[PDB]
């Protein structure tokens, strides 16, 4: 057979450009690596825009004679090139798509010298460069690498296909790809239970499929296709799922039934480390998206992302939008050629993930460009008749070659501007935008963001308007049948170029911060889930008397699953239901507590003094939830929150750990400006500042495991707080 | 020749209450002192509500026989008592006023023990306690102590009258207060020179003095009176000035010439050390109003303050408004009694400061009290006819027993409450607020604060509004002649109780931070000075792109005293002046730059990249103020600016030292969350911790000098910043 085999241990990293054949000397690392570890805010950002060599050593194996030996690189940013005992074996410019390097014909006995060039700089013949970008690219080898040892005659990709997916007698078709002719053979699998099999050169088929269940956002049922080549014993497997995803102007319909998309954009970027984050860490994002913020769709801003991520979206029933790399700029016809190669490299790679339902074949917010775009549109339409074609824009009146008019609607809010008559309007009617009163399939890919930046620690009062603005929009969409869904700007706070942000190198556009800890808006999104799916009730305050203008906590937003919510404090008491008279169209509108339900006279015409409080949620009058606010919060618990207490002896893993400063009854302390000093022992490295600074009463950190067994042990100290510790076992 | 040694040293401090006879082991400490030293935020505030003790090692002298020995306690909080070798010479409850302890009798050869039981409990019987308060009282003998060996015949007090401040030849009337009837000699003098003398039975007059100066805000001329007793040889100095404060429905009058009053409110709360800070520091605060904020007035909120401050304001041309300790609450007979007693203690102490021009005899913002106030009112006026009187309120139609109707117009912004017609108003028409058909002296004493809170870290848009509102008030006040000027709430943010603030024990109301470092809205008071003193030009922005909703920094505020202002960026260039249309009545309306000066498309030039700017300021064609912002702020200089290079070798002095995280071209990094690891060697302790947090890009500390001489090496470091070292010499 074959032996696909990770090989991320034992790489030599060196700042610069070294003679490729002489044993390189430099620092020793395990992949994924990120060449230039950054601060959190206020940094150079070009620091990384330079040369870097990595190297690896591989001894001949008596076991490999006349078998191929290839390095699959899952990815590396950017302008890449590969050597083998000093001979160049692949140049691959794009820093998002993978590439193979064949070693065979330059391996000699004993150890051999594989060498790798990275130039991490904004090389305008490589997309997405040659102008500004509101996101950072970093550099290094930031994805996996795999030592494959393949037979001569062997198997390089397959497309699995689903004609009449909603037949009770389902159907499966496979197009293998190979290096010579010869019988190809294959096996449908559900767990270890063999469902079917066929045999043949060309398109293998299986039909009349009694007994299988459909992939969905509820039910992510996956199935597997083993492929063998009889005449060399090569074998491979591909997962896929049975599902339909139509974009008819009347709406979007999965598997027949219609479905309004809620959703958020996601970068693959972390603090300090950039894109050097592996299977686990990635697997998280997706999980948080689907569950925490309960979206039925993600979009990959503004490139292809990790296979690991896309795997995960498959496994948890989360829809996807996947876009070629770009950010509003087009270069010359050379670059257009380059750009049209990514389309190929992108779709070919991910034409089997059932999660992906649409493709992005426009550069982000670019002008029209008939002659180019014609190409990309043509190109996927052939590479994949199955998934619908789409692109992104922010002008109205565009040259829709694409199947679905996928716009960014930043109308909220321009009442604000001094020249504007348009009364504050959340989204536009579809034909203002589309330039055709002919109905067409229509989605909104981003909104808000730079329109209303909102920092972790921004005033109680601001973070209200912030949340409300996410509601106003979600409520716009769900109302209009014309609009298939929405997708807000954005999932978390990212590092950017100097050109954007608060000039701190941060766009503060998340609903969670950069650690994936949620700011108040997270429970607009997270709160549209059903109670069956989990029970949600956050009030949107810190229960501070004179934190707001004037003071008190009214009006009060409670974000929730529940019929009703109880205000209880100072002797005063009210039940209140969700505010349809302001948010008809939301699945789970939130509760507003108002003059309507209370006056300042009931609390008692500002009878000075501040009293603790108590909120409860209700579900067919069964007291489901309860959140308490002390009137005088003192530091009590210095929380230490690893996502997991247990992990395997795995080097790849990046462990996210959160930290909170909590008052008596549990709530976070939102304004303690301070730094938590921390230690970490046993088989992780911390990544970043040993001193960690709170924002919103909170921060987090990742711990790049060393791959060896042990217990990891973690202090966190601050002279207001009893001395905190936590541990997890490794192996 | 009296001996008046000054003995804040050699003291002993402990928690709880010993028998006042015997030895007491507690640490060798110095005064001013705070009993239990607090965090900057989120702490107990009941921490200091226990008994403590101060005992002293005092020696007899052969030098002292037939000569009264007396410790003078200049101020201490609270419920304070004295014992000499276990016998009790004085009770005083009230922790803002001075009180005397006569040991004389209770003395023996060798070493006599002196004790002080003090307790920081909010005793309901004791003004200022009862119920709630928006400030902390702390504990500690936070002020001075003096030892005084007196002749048995002696001068306890005197009062300096000044009829005809204005006449070309000037009287000085003197009314010494002496233990025994008998002769008293009075030499007026100019710091060095004589001017006249007089001996006297009874009342001492110095009529006819030609060629002396009026004391005014413009120029502070002081003169000292010197009192001898020939009988006992007792000697004391009293200092005063030659002024006239007329208050009239027409307006406030100083030496006849009219004056729109303009000022802010003030606490002795320091961060960490509470009330306990030394002369030098007390002075610096009087200094930072008058000189930086060009403020002609200050309100000692809410109690009497250090004579070290009150001296300072006589010295530097800063009028004063002082009042009895208190906060809305009114006690039983006992406590009201304690108050008229507190009026008495206050006037008697400060009847000779020219700076002071008005007495707050009403408990701050109480509801009216016929029986109780007619008392304080009537009382004060019998103690002091020379000056006028008001008492602070927030309620209308009020029993005006006072000379001046002192009002807290927080009208702005009340319409933000939904149950409100009234369209936005900065100040109420006097007519309505008094409910007195006749016009009467009106002064606005507080405004803003809790109406619009603003952390120093808070975002541009909020900051511009802070500023806006501050300006809006000042304008109105200058605009209406029935209003005799006004006073902003407040100078700096002050530590506080659980019923008030952001939950963190701060009320974020200062136009400066708690370290007397300016927020943007400090330059609204700063830019009212005539250029001919100094030149101020301060834009309001951080010059980051995505910081404000949408982006850019238009419209822009520049706060100035200049004919013109020239804005420059990416080849757009414009002269702009005072927006006088928006603030007709102001002295230095500021420059605003908006759509009327730079159009929509004219921004089109800029493309998508972000650009350096330069704001130049002008004065009669000459170019005065330049201000450079760049677009890619990096960590450049971590600044350490002490108040002073060179100093006295002096135990009392508390040196303020500021810190600043700075970019290339001068500017601060407003959203740079990081602690600065500090260290101090040289002859002084550091008040607060090693690690100080950059709030708003800045952060402050205070070093208490030891009394030793020499070289204070202070060090800041942080890893994004070049390590920095600053010195200050001591002698
Ligand atoms: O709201 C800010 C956003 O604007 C979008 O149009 C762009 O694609 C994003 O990366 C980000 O710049
Ligand atoms: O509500 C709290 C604040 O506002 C004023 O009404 C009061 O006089 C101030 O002392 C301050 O404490
Ligand atoms: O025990 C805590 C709670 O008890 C009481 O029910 C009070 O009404 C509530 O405000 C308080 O927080
Ligand atoms: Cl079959
Ligand atoms: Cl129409
Ligand atoms: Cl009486
Ligand atoms: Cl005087």
């Amino acid at each position: 057979m074959r032996v696909t085999q990770k090989l991320n241990h034992g790489w030599i990293f060196a700042e610069g450009a070294a003679d490729p054949a002489t044993p390189l000397a430099g620092e020793t690392v395990t992949l994924p690596h990120n060449a230039v570890d950054l601060p959190l805010s206020y940094f150079d950002e070009t620091s990384y825009q330079r040369a870097f060599t990595y190297q690896r050593v591989i001894a001949w194996d008596d076991a490999w004679q006349g078998r191929r030996v290839q390095l699959r690189f899952d990815g590396a940013m950017a302008d890449n090139v590969v050597w083998v005992n000093g001979v160049q074996v692949v140049a691959h410019p794009d820093g998002y798509t993978p590439f193979v390097a064949d070693l065979t014909d330059h391996l000699r006995p004993g150890d051999n010298l594989v060498t790798v060039r990275i130039d991490g700089s904004e090389n305008p013949a490589i997309p997405p460069f040659g102008a500004q970008i509101d996101y950072l690219t970093y550099a290094g080898i930031y994805r996996d690498v795999w030592l494959m040892v393949l037979p001569e005659r062997h198997l390089t990709n397959a497309r699995i296909l689903t004609p009449d997916a909603l037949s009770d007698a389902k159907t499966v078709v496979i197009r293998p790809e190979v290096t010579a002719p010869g019988p190809v053979r294959a096996r449908l699998l559900d767990g270890d239970r063999e469902i079917a099999a066929t045999e043949g050169e060309g398109e293998l088929t299986l039909a009349g499929l009694t007994g299988l269940s459909l992939w969905s956002t509820d039910n992510p049922q996956l199935y597997t296709v083993e492929l063998t080549l009889p005449d060399s014993g090569d074998v491979t497997t591909h997962r896929f799922g049975f599902r339909t995803a139509e974009w008819t102007p009347q709406g979007f319909l999965l598997n027949g039934q219609p479905m309004k998309l809620r959703g958020l954009n996601r970068h693959q970027s972390w603090a300090h480390q950039g894109y050097a984050a592996g299977r686990h860490a990635q697997e998280r994002d997706a999980e948080i998206v689907r569950h925490d913020l309960c979206c039925n769709m993600v979009r990959t801003s503004h490139y292809p992302q990790s296979t690991w991520f896309l795997d995960r979206c498959d496994e948890i029933g989360l829809l996807v939008f996947e876009e070629i790399p770009g950010w509003q700029h087009i270069g010359d016809q050379a670059w257009q050629d380059r750009s049209v190669d990514n389309v190929r490299a992108m779709i070919t790679r991910d034409w089997n993930h059932p999660s992906i339902v649409i493709w992005g074949v426009r550069i982000n917010e670019s002008p029209d460009n008939h002659d180019f775009y014609v190409r990309t549109n043509a190109l996927a339409r052939e590479l994949d008749p199955t998934r619908a074609i789409g692109g992104v824009r922010c002008i109205t009146d565009s040259e829709m070659l694409e199947d679905v008019y996928t716009m960014n609607d930043f109308i909220l809010d321009e009442s604000e501007l001094p020249l504007i008559n348009r009364p504050r309007t959340a989204l536009r009617p579809t034909e203002e935008v589309t330039g055709i009163k002919k109905p067409v399939p229509y989605l909104v890919t981003e909104y808000n963001g730079h329109m209303f930046p909102t920092k972790a620690q921004d005033p109680e009062l601001r973070q209200m308007e912030h949340v409300i603005r996410h509601l106003e929009v979600l409520n716009a969409a769900h109302g209009d049948p014309a609009i298939s869904g929405c997708i807000g700007w954005c999932m978390f706070d990212y590092n950017t170029h100097k050109d954007f942000g608060a000039g701190d190198r941060i766009c503060h556009h998340g609903v969670m911060d950069i650690w994936r800890e949620p700011k108040f808006a997270a429970h607009a999104y997270g709160s549209q889930k059903p109670p069956s799916e989990g029970i949600v009730m956050e009030p949107v305050t810190f229960w501070a008397r004179g934190e707001r203008n004037i003071g008190g906590v009214l009006p009060l937003i409670v974000l929730t699953n529940c019929d009703e919510v109880e205000f209880e404090c100072a002797g005063v008491t009210r039940r209140v239901g969700p505010d349809r008279e302001r948010f008809p169209h939301l699945p789970r509108p939130p509760v507003i507590i108002d003059h309507r339900h209370i006056s300042a006279e009931e609390l008692g015409q500002w009878g000075m003094s501040w009293h603790p409080g108590r909120i409860t949620g209700w579900l067919n009058g069964e007291q489901v939830a309860l959140r308490e606010y002390v009137a005088d919060p003192l530091p009590t618990t210095l929380q230490i929150a690893p996502d997991r207490d247990t992990l395997p002896a795995d080097g790849d893993i990046d462990l996210r750990v959160m930290l909170r400063a909590l008052d008596q009854v549990g709530n976070r302390l939102p304004f303690l400006d301070a730094g938590i000093a921390v230690t970490v022992d046993g088989p992780a490295r911390l990544i970043g500042p040993d001193l960690r600074m709170l924002q919103g009463g909170t921060t987090g950190m990742l711990l790049r495991l060393t791959g060896d067994a042990g217990t990891i042990r973690i202090t966190a100290r601050h002279p207001q707080f009893p001395e905190a510790v936590a541990t997890v076992t490794v192996g």
